[PDB]
């Protein structure tokens, strides 16, 4: 028997980082950048009118006196495709966004005009520059669009796309597959009859590995000879960094498929000095020694086990900072026993209480235990009881 | 002009509260159930045994060694009759022999294959999972109302319900619109520009919590962009096209979205994205979202007035973002008579576990990238200097 301490630290040291990949950037949202991005195009792509106006000359407008009219020889709109070379003495209707006419160096604002459509008198200086974006304004070619290691949230999403990048190199998600084993296993389409049970291990822990962050393929009920069952594994096997198996643990009928897991890796069934949970394995499959939980049959035990141990190697392969949960002092509001000598995981419901801002624990026979939990008891190996009023560490479940 | 209150009033009164779907389990984590769900059968539907080990009657084995008359494993379908004083080896999961009520573990015994003699009694129901144990007809198993977390996912396998009614999450259909714009795979030529909005937009609405279909660019005449929007009305709760707003360049966007319904464009007294507008498409009042080509301020009004919609539409109470009071580090400018909105990164002083915050707003490239929050300028307020307390906008990621 190790202690959990001990278990969550095989597990952790274990964990395989997913190698990083290539995708589309809309693909990318929320996950961390695994390359510097440097721009390769400019942002804007071209010089543009910063107003309605016209592009000019500044020296023909009076941008140099601080040191009449002119022919208005096109119109620029935002989108036009046509190039337009502006002479000296001439000027360009521009709007907002146009791109401006090549050899202008400045746009008059409308107002700054007597707004002529076949020539224009400025009735204002312009200085060169000025009311123009220029080309490469806001970012430049091989200015740092994404450093490496930042997350790639919405904003960061627009900048790859503003710079013309539309695949990015990304840490991915870490991939899990799900698997439950056992003779006694129909899905939830069928009838069982007597010595069948629905398979409820698959769709709860699939569920709780993408919450925990996982890419989660749930592979449902693997059926057959332990030669089919090694089949399954091993195709699980070159698409995971994580799997987990339930009903490989509990006694002689699971002999076959622990064979099997021991033909493709090492696996350990020492037991783990917790409650509920204690009876579970770890073992690592193929030459990659991917990690591969081994879980009870008994959901309650496999979510708890799954909290415990799955998702902080998870959250660690996501390459995430805080792997474990929050933990807050709560007062306990009912009676609890624990077994002397393990640490005890008590599904709970944690609250605050209106009338001191004081966290107060609840401790929570199937539907009991997958009814509705925002926290865990977490129970010192050696306590045996917790009685109303006590002080308890609660794990956070957010 | 209209005040930001005002705009966010508007808005949010016409969210629209999407119909309950019937979907697969798997699909449903997170969402809000819709009905209530009730066991039809008793859990499990016959006696189990709980451990490794021999069916027995507890009075047999003082609850004399006993004769091994058969072996069961998980997943046997035929009934087995247990006899007076006999016992039948049990794998964990197997149904119980009838006229068996306990199960002596098998480290509790000799481990005997032909003759079994118990080192302690079990008394009757020890080690047994009897019929209904888990869950009974009537049960309810999950409520309408609840979240669907990974628990009450197996919940509904366990009463054999692979689909599942909930609130979905609102549908939002982002559409760019422009002669200039050209998507991220192409080459730009004259006067063209990349799409950057819908692709920013599409994430934002979904780190908001819709489920978001990004049309992309709509291109031709007004009469086709009419088309497009159309198509996206009937699987759409929420709209939201940039470009509409602006000049010239959207008339004829404007002019096919007033024959779809009723469009506002009044400018809020905010800033940046004074320049939006809001109306609600067809006989559904769908809101439609009219923002601008400007990145940085699109995603302002985004998170500002589209977000909260998106919130209202999941039927969320809590507030939208996290406020903390930051300490100014840079000087900032605003215009009195309209709030600001400006992109920074807050952050905490290691001295003093304060909270400060430097604004980021050329200044796109430096907004876009190290930005973790906004500070929020009052109407009245017209500038923020360095050692000033303000209000900052938590956008977490
Ligand atoms: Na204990
Ligand atoms: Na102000």
């Amino acid at each position: 028997m190790r202690s959990v301490e001990q278990q969550l630290s095989i597990v952790t040291e274990a964990a395989v980082a997913p190698e990083p990949v290539r995708i589309a950037i809309a693909e990318a949202l929320g996950l961390m950048c695994a390359e510097e991005v440097q721009a390769s195009r400019a942002l804007p792509g071209f010089a543009q009118a910063a107003i309605d106006g016209y592009a000019v000359r500044a020296v023909d407008v009076g941008g140099e006196k601080s040191l009449k009219s002119l022919p208005v020889v096109g119109e620029v709109a935002a989108g036009s495709q046509q190039p337009l070379r502006l002479q000296p003495k001439q000027a360009v209707m521009v709007h907002t966004g146009a791109p401006l006419p090549m050899l202008a160096d400045a746009v008059l604002p409308m107002a700054w005009s007597d707004r002529g459509r076949k020539r224009v008198t400025a009735q204002r200086p312009v200085r060169s520059g000025e009311f123009v974006r220029k080309e490469g304004d806001d970012i430049q070619p091989g200015d740092i669009a994404v450093s490496a290691g930042a997350v790639l949230g919405p904003a960061q999403i627009g900048l790859l796309a503003a710079v013309g990048r539309s695949k990015v190199l990304v840490y991915p998600r870490p991939r899990m597959s799900v698997i439950s084993v056992g003779a006694e296993l129909v899905d939830i389409d069928r009838q069982p009859g007597l010595g069948q049970v629905y398979d409820v291990n698959s769709y709860s822990l699939a569920a709780a590995g993408r919450e925990a962050g996982a890419d989660v393929y749930r592979y449902g009920i693997a059926a057959g000879e332990p030669r089919r069952i090694k089949e399954i594994i091993e195709s699980q096997m070159l698409r995971s960094e994580i799997i987990v198996i339930t009903g490989a643990v509990g006694g002689a009928g699971s002999a076959g498929v622990r064979q099997v897991l021991n033909e493709l890796g090492d696996i350990d069934t020492e037991r783990v000095a917790m409650h509920p949970g204690s009876v579970q394995g770890f073992g690592l499959l193929g030459e990659n020694k991917i990690p591969c939980f081994l879980l009870p049959s008994n959901p309650v035990a496999s979510l708890v086990i799954f909290e415990t141990f799955v998702r902080p190697v998870v959250r660690m392969s996501l390459g995430k900072s805080n792997a474990a949960r929050r933990v807050v002092r709560a007062r306990a509001l009912n009676h609890v026993v624990s077994v002397a000598g393990r640490k005890g995981f008590i599904r709970s419901r944690l609250m605050r209480d209106a009338e001191t801002q004081d966290y107060l624990v609840e401790a929570l026979h199937l539907l009991a235990g997958l009814s509705e939990a925002n926290g865990m008891i977490r129970i010192p190996e050696d306590v045996t009881e917790i009685r109303p009023g006590d002080v308890v560490d609660v794990i956070f479940l957010a």
